[PDB]
């Protein structure tokens, strides 16, 4: 249960985040415990962002194992009458969370939070907070890392021996890692709190029923109030326990760029808390995937979070920034590529009415790009059971937002293989039986030879493809790759359920140009998603296109990466390119619902 | 006005409110229809802290004239009601009202410096409102200027024409950013006695490093005091001690540029707890001297801004960590906080980095002649910011005064420092900064270029001549050989005085990706080529202490036919990328010592 922290009446809330010092792990940080004492000789480093590119270190930027990251923690004795949390929203990849010298955490995953209470007992008048923060990726990682497997993005002409021991990515993006997202000390009461808070609704008539489960810790009593935006009470029910309903007349729908958010109030003994929501249903029928009862068509992009120079971190006038253009181009929806993003980039999501495809970490789940699925035994990925518990952690945080309306388990797995099923199967049944608005699930589909035998079919509600027809296959040869994407197109066309875009697109660099349709220029960009247009405009059911990228964005290093992913429409500095204005045109004439009716 | 940067204690909560507020822009009604008492209606989004002008794609909201609204709900705990309970605003630009509910808390004057309000218990209610103000307008009244019925000098037109809509006419270059550009927290204090400020100042003779303490309060309690290395070894201490005192610190380590150490330094009165990081260290203008802990320095570095995007001037720490390391990469030592106070957050972080800092008010724009003189009397249509301007140095010093890398005050940039009257404007201010800090730092102005610089009354009034000289862009374009000879005849008047004397400004637009290998304004080589005549001369003149460059990186400015998408004399790009000449800076920066080298 991770609720997102917030200021009440019965709950402090204190941001942590700052300078912090931090040292690279020299190989003796555990050994000679510097989590013990202040650390020495350490540099100086903002939190929230990612530590690669702040400094001008290759040593730092590419760094393999621990780094250790600590501040001084001097807090009123009298918060010790409330009961005292300290919550990581995101550690990548992996911590371990010292109070002076006590090991109070441990978490695997960097992509959602994690707390801890403070024992009022370790709590002295000086404190020390130390955050050992992991970068090393494996087979039994999300993302995962490559052991024995050969770079091939990043390939040489020649083999060459490395200087250091590295990660080896097995995805594109740029291994980000460090303490992306905030960390904060809240209280609450001590004997009687809050812990999650579990909304559905249904609409019967103009009156929306929202059916309510309120979990707690201790024994007190449990009210429940809706109020709108302005301030009117429209429902509440007194000492209702755990579970109940409620009926709102007249209920204002959330829709994808309008949206609405009623206040959810909720008390439980001494303790406060507000949850925004937005009401709003979300069905697949036949090829339709029904918003409110009505056949919506995605317009938007895969993201990244990534910008300069925190990287992953937490950068919220971008945020801002990023949704504002979203507006301008004419989208309505991104997916979170490849991880959960920030709570306050959901959040603000429900504020503003984007749709969001909200996605795990499980990206890299593929050993043949030994059978990927083998058991673990014969050399199989090692990442199925982390995959349930991420799968778990990312409904339990995100499963009130209006904004999400479908669940990715995985990006570019190995689905045409062998064992593929088996692995995901248990995914998916996880997945529709923990979100209790039992959303849409997919996978997001690698482009591959065999694309019949995707497992996607007998799993997905929609299929999401990603699909490089006229980039990584007809590079420059356009016709090539309409003809070549028309014929696999019809194939999904024919199953009748809604299938879409999810990646598609061409790297451009800014400022490269010709008439005359060539590889990386600025024209070729806007004629390369022309022409997957004329194709997927003519199929009814094709229900989204989704680019990538929403921006260029960091990765390793290699022959096929100039500077970084060139796919964005907009430069990393959010300055657009010819195919953004090529695309605010194209989705302008394009309406949200009813597109293909 | 005493001004603690606001930490987390055993005694202080500390309750950042930063995050997304609603926003609403006046319409010329937000105040006669009381918009503050109740939630904002038909209102956007707007991250707090930032500048708000390019957040969303709206050019009238970019060029906004007057006030907007920001607000978000106050929700806290009924138990901080035992404690003082204080809102802190560390920037609000420009000028901006607070309300808590439907109730006026506080108003200020003055983008760039803190200003805080005790939130009356009883205004507290089970839920809040918290409303801020911000109003956007400059004149001849402000600190920045804005023109009133003087023209555009850098954004004029061939053709006279009407705007569509009145707008600010900024007096300086860089844009008009404005709104809640620093964070807004809530911090408590014990009520009935607690820290009001700490000054700290250091004795460095007879070799023995001392630190003397005054410690403000209000109430009646018992005051200790102690001072810890980095690894929290106690140095010096004592307890039930007087408001004012000294502290022997034996095995001192001085704070050094590129060397910092920070001592901790502890407080306690009553119950209130405060820890106050502090560097030890002296400086003084002795002859031609620039001296830091008495060796004679060299300024290497840059004019800055505060300007990333999209948060335009708004607190960006990612940057300023990253602004900090291409500093210590290129080789700098040192930077000025041109136009105006920079953040805490960027002050406490230089301080632990050992990066030198030239600490400047907002006073840019004083220049009415870029008949009536800048310094006629107000009654006669004078600038009319004096009064403010004592208001800035009290409180930047106030804020300032313990940073060991604050080396140096800046009274004004570009003002009509050359005119009559301007002595008279400036001796009350120069006096006033000697006064008001406990070390007695260097006192200069930074000097606009012009063509009677003799007559330049930084000569009666400066320990430093801060020259912004544009030997080669603003003349002499694209005739280096006329820029040397011009530079050296000025430059050896200002040698001949005897004092130090530095450049605060001096480079060329330059356009990343735009080249020429035979001399051409806006290319790469000829900002590299413009340095190096410029520096063919100051490398001969041995009272030159110091080189600072227009600018750090690309910046936004106005609009106008000389400013090529905002002023591009950035040795970085605005994404903080390096020019030719960030290079050409590295590889003479790497020459030349902090200490020495004149
Ligand atoms: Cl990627
Ligand atoms: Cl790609
Ligand atoms: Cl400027
Ligand atoms: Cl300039």
């Amino acid at each position: 249960a991770m609720l997102y922290p917030i200021l009440t009446q019965s709950r402090m809330l204190i941001d942590l985040s700052g300078t912090w010092r931090f040292k690279l792990d020299d190989g003796s940080g555990f050994e000679k415990k510097w989590y013990e004492k202040t650390l020495d000789d350490a540099q100086l480093m903002p939190v929230p962002s990612s530590y690669n590119d702040i400094k001008e270190s290759a040593d730092l930027r590419d760094h393999y194992g621990w780094v250790f990251y600590q501040r001084d923690l001097n807090i009123p004795a009298y918060l010790k009458t409330q009961r005292i949390v300290l919550r990581f929203a995101a550690v990548t990849h992996s911590a371990k969370v010292y109070v002076n010298g006590t090991l109070l955490c441990e978490h695997k995953g960097g992509f959602l939070p994690f707390e801890t209470e403070i024992p009022e007992n370790l709590i002295r008048d000086e404190n020390l907070l130390t955050v050992a923060v992991d970068n090393r990726i494996d087979h039994s990682t999300l993302p995962v890392g490559r052991e024995d497997e050969s770079n091939v993005l990043g390939g040489s002409f020649f083999p060459y021996t490395p200087t250091k021991k590295q990660n080896k990515p097995n995805f594109d993006f740029f291994n980000y890692c460090g303490i992306t997202r905030p960390v904060k000390l809240y209280t609450t009461p001590k004997d009687a709190y809050i812990s999650d808070i579990t909304l559905t609704s249904s609409l019967e008539n103009n009156t929306a029923r929202i059916n309510y489960k309120i979990d707690t810790k201790g024994s007190a009593h449990t009210a429940i109030g809706v109020y709108t935006k302005q301030g009117v009470c429209v429902a509440q029910t007194e000492n209702t326990g755990t579970e109940g309903s409620l009926t709102i007349e007249n209920a204002v729908l959330w829709e994808p760029l309008k949206p609405y958010l009623y206040e959810v109030k909720i008390s439980f003994g001494e303790d406060r808390y507000t949850l925004p929501y937005g009401i709003r249903s979300v069905a697949v029928k036949g090829n339709k995937f029904l918003i409110n009862n009505k056949p919506f068509y995605f317009k938007g992009y895969g993201k990244h979070e990534d910008t300069f120079p925190a990287g992953r971190g937490l950068n919220m006038p971008m945020n801002a920034k990023d949704i504002s253009l979203m507006k301008w181009q004419g989208a309505n929806s991104f997916r979170t590529s490849h991880y959960p993003y920030s709570e306050e980039m959901m959040r603000l999501c429900d504020e503003e009415g984007i749709v969001v495809i909200d996605e795990t970490t499980a990206v890299g789940v593929h050993l043949n790009f030994v059978n990927t699925f083998d058991p673990i035994e014969q050399g199989g990925i090692r990442t199925q059971s982390h995959h349930k518990e991420v799968i778990k952690d990312l409904i339990a945080r995100d499963k009130n937002h209006a904004c999400v309306v479908m669940w990715s388990i995985a990006n570019e797995a190995d689905t045409g293989s062998k064992g593929a099923y088996e692995y995901f199967k248990p995914l998916f049944d996880l997945a529709r039986e923990l979100d209790p608005q039992k959303r849409p699930c997919t996978l997001v589909s690698l482009q591959m030879v065999n694309y019949k035998e995707d497992c996607t079919i007998k799993l997905s509600d929609v299929f999401c493809l990603n699909r490089y027809y006229g980039w990584y296959t007809c590079g420059a040869d356009l016709q090539a790759a309409e003809k070549m994407c028309r014929e696999e197109l019809e194939f999904w066309n024919s199953l009748g359920k809604p299938f879409m875009y999810t990646e598609y697109g061409a790297d451009t660099v800014m400022g490269l140009h010709d008439t005359t349709d060539s590889m990386f220029t600025e024209e070729y960009q806007v004629e390369y998603y022309k022409t997957n247009h004329k194709v997927t405009d003519t199929l009814d059911c094709f229900i989204g296109e989704q680019v990538w990228n929403f921006a260029d964005f960091a990765t390793s290093q290699g022959l096929i990466r100039v500077q970084g992913n060139k796919k964005g429409l907009f430069t990393r500095d959010r300055k657009p390119k010819l195919a953004a204005h090529y695309f605010k045109e194209r989705w302008s004439k394009i309406p949200d619902f009813g597109y293909k009716k």
